[PDB]
This record gives C-alpha cells, sequence and structure tokens, in this order.
C-alpha cells in the first residue's frame, strides 16, 4: 500500500515512527506530492496474533495526505459466478454487493415470465409479484448464509431541521410536477416534454439533496465509519425515494405509468449508464519495470449509492409493480447490463481497498424488507384506486382483504442446512485440538 | 431421587446396571410398589465434566414404573421477588412462569389506573393499551435478558384432520351459542342462565378439545420432549383459544359484554380457583427420621396449561380490551390472587422436577406477539364496529387508518445494557485465564 504528500514533514516523521513499528515501505517522488509504498512474514505473524496480499494490505490499512494499495485481475478481464476471485481479488463487502446484486438478478429471472404470461391475454401478477419478493428476501438471507459458509440535544434538533427541510424539499417537488403540469398547460408529448425536463429536474435534485445530505451527515461529527455512512444512507434512500417516489406519487393521486417506465430505462441507461460512462470519460478527458508501470498507473471509490441506486432499482421492482409488468424485464436487461458495467466499472476504479466483517447488507437489507412492507399496503392502495360512495365502499373493502390476505401472504412465506457442516466441522475442531 | 414398581425385576437388574454406572443408591419397600432413593462429589465431578442440590438430583434425571425427587421451603413458606430461591429451589423454567407471570402482573399494574379514569368520565384507551401491550413485550423481553444475567404424509393428513374436525368443533360451538339463544328464546337474565351453562359447557368442552387434543399430540409419536409439547401447546392454544374466544366472536357480529366478564371473574375465580383447589380436595379427600417423615410426604405435575390460561389471561387482556376497561383491574386482582394460589399451588405440587437451559417463553412468546397481532386488528375491526353504506364506508376508513396508524405506532415503540459487564465480565475472563 502507497501513501502521498514542513508540519507534513516533521508529522511525516511521526508517521515514520509508526514505520518504525513493524512496518517496512520504500518512499517515491514526482509530480510535486509525495509517494510512499510498503511491504513486508514474521511481522505478519504479528498481526495473526491480533487478529494472500489482500490480507497484507489488509493488515496494513489496519496498521494505519492521500494513500492508495494483474494477470489475475486480467484473468477477471477475461472473466468478466465470478465469487471465487471476485472474492480473492476485488474484496468481500463489494463481492457481497456484486453477489447479492447477482441476487437480486436472479430473483428478476423467473419473475419477468409470468408478467409476459400476464401481458399476453389481472392482479395476481402483484399478489404473487409481492411473493417473488418475500421469496427474494427470503433466498437473500439463505443465499447469505451460503457465501457465509463461503467465508445531546442539538443534535435532534438538527432531525427536525432535516425533518422540515426534507418535506419542503417534497413539497418543493410537488411544486416541480405542478408547475410541470401548469408547464404543460398553456397532445400527450407536451407532458412527455414536461416529464423529460422534470425527471432531468430531478437528476438535478439528486446531487442537490444528496450532497445536502452530505452537509446532513459531514456536519454530525461522525467518529465511527460504520454507523455514520448508515444514517447518512438512511437519509440517503429518504430524501432519494422521496425524489423518486414522488412523481409516481403525484400520478397515482394528485396512464402516464409509460412516462414512468420511460423515466425507468432513461433513469437506467441515459443516467446511470450513460452518465457513468460520461465519468470516466470526464476524468479521461480531464487528464486528455513492470510493478514501475502499474505504480504509473496508481496515478490513473464509493459503493452506498452504487448500492442504494439497486435500492432504487428495487424501488423501481416495487412500487410500479402495480401498474405495468414488462418494465421488470427490461428492468431485468438493465440489471445484467448494469451487472457487467458494474464489472467493468470496478476495473476501471480508483484502486478500491478491502473490506472484512460483514454478514449482509444490513441497513440495505432490512431497508428492502421495509420496502417490501410499504410497498404491499402502498400499491394495493393504488390497486384499489350517490352511490359511487358505495363504490369507494367496496374499493376499501378489497383494500382491507387485499391488506389482511397480503400479511397473511406474507407470514405464510415466512413459515420459512449446512448447520450439520457446522456440527461435524466443530467435532473435527476438537478432534484436531486432539 | 427415588423411583417405584418377573420382566420388572430383570429390567430391574437392567436398571441397577445403570446404578453400577456411578450411582450410589439405596431401596426401600412398603405398599405393594417398589422405591428407590438415590444420593451420589467425585462422581459429580464427572458430571462436571459432562458440562447444589438442585443440580444433584437435576444431574441424576441426566442419568436416568413411577419415581420421585424442607426448612428452606418452609423459608419459601413464610415467604410466600421470590426469584432468588424461587430460581433456587422451585426452578428455571418454573422461575420464568412464576417470573414473567409477576411481569405479566407489572404490566396489569399501571394498565388499570387510565382504564378508571376512562371509566370516570374513548378508543385512546385502547390505543395506548396496544401500547401497553406492545411494552408489556419489550420489558417482558428486556426483564427476560435481566433474569437471563441473574442465571411423512399421513402427519399432514392427520393435521388436516386436526383442520376439519377443528372447525367442526368451531361450528359446534356455534351451535352452542345460537342453540342457547334458542334455549334462551322461548329479560336479561334467561340469557344470563344460558350464558352460565353455556361457559359450563365450555368448561366441559376445554377439558374435552383438551384431551382429544392430547389424542392429536399423543398420537402424533413425539420422539423429543421439547417440540411435541409446543406443538401440542398450539393445538391447544388453538382449539382453546377458539374455545374461549368464540363466544365473544358470537356476541361481535353474530351490551352482553358484562355477561363476558362474568365469565371472566367466574373463569378466574369459580372454574381456576375454585375448580383447582377443588382437585386439592379431590385428591385430599380421595385419600380421606426427618426424612423418613418427608419420604412417607412423597406417596403425598404439568405446567403448559398453567402457563396456557395465563394466554387465556392475556387473551383475556386481550379481545375486550375493545369493549370495557374495568376487567382489566378485577383481572389483576385475579393475577395477584392466582400468583399467590400459584405459589401455595407449587407448595402443593407432586414433587416437581427442575428443568434448566431456557431463554424465554418461546411458543408462548412469540405466541402473545402474535396475539397482539391478531389483536390490534381485530379489536379495531370490532371498534369501527340508502346513506348507511356510506356510514359503514367511513367506518371503514376508520378501519384503515386504525390499522395503518396502529401498526405505525407498533413500530414506533419497535425502535426501543449490561452487555459493558458482558464485556468487561470476558476481559476477567481473560484475566483470570491469565
Amino acid at each position: 500500500d502507497k501513501r502521498f504528500r514542513r508540519e507534513a514533514e516533521f508529522l511525516k516523521l511521526k508517521m515514520p515512527t509508526k514505520k518504525v513499528y513493524h512496518i517496512s515501505e520504500t518512499r517515491g517522488l514526482l509530480k510535486t506530492i509525495n509517494s510512499v509504498l510498503q511491504k513486508i512474514p514474521i511481522q505478519p505473524k504479528v498481526a495473526e496474533h491480533r487478529p494472500d496480499s489482500k490480507t497484507r494490505s489488509t493488515i496494513v490499512y489496519e496498521i494505519l495526505s492521500a494513500a492508495y494499495p494483474f494477470n489475475d485481475r486480467k484473468l477477471l478481464y477475461e472473466e468478466w459466478q465470478p465469487i471465487d476471485l471476485v472474492r480473492k481479488y476485488f474484496g468481500e463487502k463489494v463481492g457481497l454487493y456484486f453477489a447479492w446484486l447477482g441476487a437480486y438478478t436472479q430473483m428478476l429471472i423467473p419473475a419477468s415470465i409470468v408478467g409476459v404470461i400476464v401481458f399476453l391475454y389481472t392482479v395476481f401478477f402483484s399478489v404473487f409479484m409481492a411473493l417473488w419478493a418475500a421469496t427474494f428476501m427470503e433466498h437473500w438471507k439463505r443465499k447469505q448464509m451460503r457465501l457465509n459458509y463461503r467465508w445531546r440535544f442539538p443534535a435532534y434538533f438538527t432531525n427536525l431541521v432535516s425533518i422540515i427541510f426534507m418535506i419542503a424539499v417534497t413539497f418543493a417537488i410537488v411544486l416541480g410536477v405542478i408547475i410541470y403540469r401548469i408547464s404543460t398547460a398553456a397532445r400527450v408529448t407536451v407532458t412527455a416534454t414536461a416529464v423529460i425536463i422534470n425527471l432531468v429536474v430531478i437528476i438535478l435534485l439528486d446531487e442537490v439533496y444528496g450532497c445536502i445530505a452530505r452537509w446532513l451527515t459531514k456536519i454530525e461529527v461522525p467518529k465511527t465509519e460504520k454507523s455514520f455512512e448508515e444514517r447518512l444512507t438512511f437519509k440517503a434512500f429518504l430524501l432519494k425515494f422521496v425524489n423518486s417516489y414522488t412523481p409516481i406519487f403525484y400520478v397515482a393521486f394528485f396512464e402516464l405509468c409509460i412516462q414512468l417506465s420511460i423515466i425507468m430505462l432513461g433513469k437506467q441507461l441515459i443516467q446511470n449508464n450513460l452518465f457513468e460512462i460520461g465519468i470516466p470519460k470526464m476524468k479521461k478527458f480531464i487528464r486528455y519495470v513492470k510493478r514501475k508501470q502499474r505504480y504509473e498507473v496508481d496515478f490513473n471509490a464509493g459503493l452506498t449509492p452504487e448500492y442504494m441506486e439497486m435500492i432504487i432499482q428495487f424501488g423501481f421492482v416495487t412500487l410500479f409493480v402495480a401498474s405495468f409488468p414488462l418494465a421488470p424485464l427490461f428492468a431485468l436487461l438493465n440489471n445484467i447490463i448494469e451487472i457487467r458495467l458494474d464489472a467493468k466499472k470496478f476495473v476501471t476504479e480508483l484502486r478500491r481497498p478491502v473490506a472484512i466483517r460483514a454478514k449482509d447488507i444490513g441497513i440495505w437489507y432490512n431497508i428492502l424488507r421495509g420496502v417490501g412492507k410499504l410497498a404491499v399496503i402502498i400499491n394495493a392502495f393504488v390497486i384499489s384506486f350517490k352511490d359511487f360512495w358505495a363504490v369507494l365502499a367496496a374499493r376499501l373493502a378489497f383494500v382491507i382483504v387485499f391488506q389482511n390476505l397480503v400479511m397473511f401472504m406474507s407470514d405464510f412465506v415466512d413459515w420459512v442446512d449446512i448447520s450439520q457442516q457446522i456440527h461435524k466441522e466443530k467435532v473435527l475442531m476438537v478432534e484436531l485440538f486432539m
């Protein structure tokens, strides 16, 4: 692993005392910023007392201006399922990211088929769709165990402040859609353009409220780098899910589901893929013996949004699971596509580090559980949506039995291996201990 | 621990080989049935290798016709909160039984106060009552951690058979109430007598369907004595909760809540207390040097129903939590009363054994969680219960927002210590290990 860099020199000598702990390193000088690499077994045996080059620079990070750290990576380049050297090389938490990502593809897999069978020849698609959700959570957890075998008051005042400015942004979005209706007001295509500039403004407000949430999480003085990012993700899916889901919410009570699917595909392709590849050309044209050349390539890395958008994709998977079926299929196309571009995007990365000790997606996981939770009553609530009073009455009745039958089916699924190998493995642990 | 008793003699010698394992015992002969006591430190040190007289006869049971096993018990007799020698003497699982029983009293404690404040001067009692339920589960679990610190197809064919005969008994109860209406048919007091004979018939059908469920669980060939009793309890609360809750269900859709409270108090006093003390007089009049006299007293022990009725008491706590408030207060009187009679009932027991290794009530615990779960929508569903169509419409609307606000408050409570002592305790474990 390497490093970049008066008080920098003196505290650099203070850092060299930490190099004098048990470390072995070297320096490299070019382009008016310092750089220092390192590599060191007996000291790694002391590291083995504290708790395989991935583990090596990993433990170097456990030891610790800027800083950093390929024929097997080229073996990935030909090779890109990928979980073996993906875990061995890319990392564990991101290995879960591509892993449960590919699981999200696997949930996407048989689901679109029955949706095509639906669109051939009506709410049973939504019912068994919710079943597909619960099963997706189910084998998500089961497979999570499988790869687990394969491996003070002013803060709450600011919480109320984020509540108030949050709903202020929400009604601001309501001004986006209502003023969008005024914008297309004075055939369908004027509203299509208003949806185009509207989702463009959503592309604006995503970075706007998003980096605003970076100020919300950055101004919270987070000591730990596990819970601060967690609640930062909580606000992220909060305002972001408000941002995305807000327009379809304006569609529902305040048809245009084709525009919703256009925003789905363009949000997949034109926004995420094309803008994401645009960022590679942004840094690229902004710029535009073996280990020496790779160290030169070092001059040439968040995950949560790349997690969260899949959440948004799951939010794509959930909400309009009410209306139109076929968005799941092309959604799965964007899934496998963004899987491949995710892989090559990881190839394009700025030297992403290791990340150890994680069971699952956690905040994202139970966040998805709650996504199903709000999703059921939500999509039902749109699904039902003189004597017309009694019509809406019967509508509310189907809402009710829809709710009770819905969660009843949810618990019915919730009724649902290698612990035998855990037991005999522990018997072997005492046996080798003997 | 002791024992009672041709092939009995030969297999008795086979048992004496198990006495020749590491055991020390003695025999005693009277009244045409055999009896053998036992007591044995080095062999108990071998028992300490396998995993304090309670632990002694406990491990004797771990070693194993009929069989069995008091100035500290008299110290309980004056002493009867009781958790110290209750755990030390009475046992751990039953110590949880009296423990979370007294916790159920503690939930009963401040709850009746606001109910009196209600009955002075309307659904907010039910709302905060559900809050009292969720908190009851909450500090039930938290206190459970606190005392935790202080310590193939034909079977499913029979499951369908129990379903069919179960609903057959349910409609049979519907014949009980409807034929009870025919019975009082040809002022209110004729219906009071019909309720009297009705609940008497419920007292019949409790033992009837109850021992029928003993045939359901006894004919299931249960190998283990942990899951068979669990599902036996599941059928027990199933048919029993159907039995009790069936009449008020007949009251609701098919006022008489005073008769419901009369069945509550009489079910507490006349049924449970008076019939229970009647069983002591049943065996008593059916019958009607220190260790010698106590061994003579040995000639002179289920728990689940004694658990389950509290469930029924919780089922008393839940359902008519819709209608009338003051049944909680006298219910708490029956709670403290049945706590005392529970204590002296444990004094009256037929030499109850030890029971180790249990975190909590389990089947009963999440059974109570589901009791709240069905309870919320249930009591709401009774609580809302030309243009009268639109009246029931608005009724259904309050049902809906009642449901969403209800579970919303439930999760709001579900947002909610000595693990520090666990950590420093483990630091002391390595330290004493050092």
